[PDB]
C-alpha cells in the first residue's frame, strides 16, 4: 500500500494533474484517488460550517478542517491503505500548515500539533508539491480568471517553501511552471519510481 | 471581569450551585451564566453534528467540543469579560480532559494540547471542582447501569489527575455536603477572590 498527497498552490495545475496521473496509475495499480471530506457525512457537514462562516476565526476553521480529515482518514483512507491500495490524496497536512498556520498566521508548530492530534501518526509515504512560481500561479489565476488576493496566493507559497525545506524527505518538488503535459508526466514518473522501490 | 469555570461530573450538584451563586453574585457583579456552545451560530452547528447522529471517532468528538469551545470563547466570553462582566462557565478545558482525555482514553496530555489550541492561553482566572465521591453522584443522578456508574467513576478519576497537577487556579469545594453548604463554599471561595 502507499499514501500519496498532492499539495501546491491555486495556479499549480493540482486537479487537472492528479486527474491525470491517477488515470494512467489505475492501468497497472490498485489504486483509489480522493480529497477531503470526499462524502463522509460528518465531514460534509463540517464542510457546511466551513463553507458559511461568516469572518470565521482562524484556528475554529483549522480545528474543522482538522476534524473533516481525520472522518476521512478513518472512514476512506485508513480503509483502503489495509486493502493494499494506493492513495492519491488531494490535498493533506500540508494544506493546513501552508493557508492555516503560515499563510493565515496561526503559525506552523501550533498547526502541525493540531493536525498530529487528527492524524495520530498517519503522515503520508510520499508528497508531490507541484512547485509554481508567483508569477506563473498569478497568470493561471487571471487567463483562468486584488492585491490582498495576489498577497496572500504569494504567502502560501512561501508557506510551502518553509515546510518543504524543513521536511525535505517526504516530499518531492515537481516543476508546475512547465506546460501541464510536461507536469502530468514528471509527477507519474515520480510515483512509479517511488511504487516500484 | 473574570472568568469563572465550574467543574464535575453529573451528580456534583453543578446546575443548582452556578443558578444560586449567579442570583448571590448579580446583587454586587455584573454577571452572566453560559455553557458551550451557548447560542454561538457555529457552536450550535457542531453541536447538531454530535448529537444528530453517527458512531462518531472520539478524537473528531474531541475536536468538535474544541471548536464550539473556541467559539464559544470568541463570540461570547471575550466580549462579556471587554464588558467588565464575570463569566459563570458550566465546564470548559478540564471537561475536555476528565472525558475526552481520560474516560475516553484519548490521552490527557493529548487532549490538552488540543484544547491550549483552541482556547490560546485563555485559562479561566479560578476554576471551581465540585469534589463529589461516585457514591454520592450516583444517589443524586437518581434523584443507571454498569458501563454508565464505571463510566461515571473513570470520569472522577479523570478530574483527581488534572487536580493532582494542582495549584492556584483549581479551587476544590466538598461536593459531598448538602448543597446549600456546597453553595456557600463555592460563593465564599468566589468572593475571596473578587475581592
Ligand atoms: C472541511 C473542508 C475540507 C476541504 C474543503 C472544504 O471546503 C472548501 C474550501 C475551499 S477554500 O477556498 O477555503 N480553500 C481552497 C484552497 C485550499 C484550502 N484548504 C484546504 C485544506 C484541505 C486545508 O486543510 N486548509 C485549507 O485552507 C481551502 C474551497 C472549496 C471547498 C469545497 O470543498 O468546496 C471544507
Ligand atoms: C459541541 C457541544 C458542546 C457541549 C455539549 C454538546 O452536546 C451535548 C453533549 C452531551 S454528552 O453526553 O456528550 N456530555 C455530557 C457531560 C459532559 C460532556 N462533555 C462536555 C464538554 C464541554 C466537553 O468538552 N467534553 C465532554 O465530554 C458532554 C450531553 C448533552 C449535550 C447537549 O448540549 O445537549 C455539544
Amino acid at each position: 500500500s502507499a499514501f500519496i498527497t498532492f499539495e501546491g498552490p491555486e495556479g499549480s495545475g493540482k486537479t487537472t494533474v492528479i486527474n491525470e496521473v491517477y488515470h494512467r496509475l489505475v492501468k497497472d495499480y490498485d489504486v483509489i484517488m480522493t480529497r477531503e471530506p470526499g462524502g463522509v457525512p460528518t465531514g460534509e457537514e463540517i464542510r457546511k460550517i466551513v463553507l458559511e462562516g461568516n469572518d470565521m476565526d482562524i484556528r475554529t476553521e483549522a480545528m474543522l478542517f482538522a476534524a473533516s480529515r481525520r472522518e476521512h482518514l478513518v472512514l476512506k483512507v485508513i480503509p483502503a491503505l489495509k486493502e493494499g491500495k494506493v492513495v492519491l490524496c488531494d490535498r493533506y497536512i500540508d494544506s493546513s500548515l501552508a493557508y492555516q498556520g503560515y499563510a493565515r498566521g496561526i503559525g506552523v508548530e501550533e498547526v502541525r500539533a493540531l493536525n498530529e492530534f487528527a492524524i495520530n501518526g498517519l503522515y503520508p509515504d510520499l508528497t508531490i508539491y507541484l512547485n509554481v512560481s508567483a508569477e506563473v500561479g498569478r497568470e493561471r489565476i487571471i487567463k483562468n480568471s486584488d492585491q490582498e488576493d495576489l498577497k496572500f496566493h504569494e504567502k502560501v507559497i512561501e508557506g510551502y517553501q518553509e515546510i518543504i525545506h524543513n521536511e525535505s524527505q517526504r516530499f518531492k518538488s515537481v516543476n508546475a511552471d512547465q506546460p501541464l503535459e510536461n507536469v502530468v508526466e514528471d509527477t507519474y514518473q515520480t510515483i512509479i519510481k517511488y511504487l516500484e522501490k
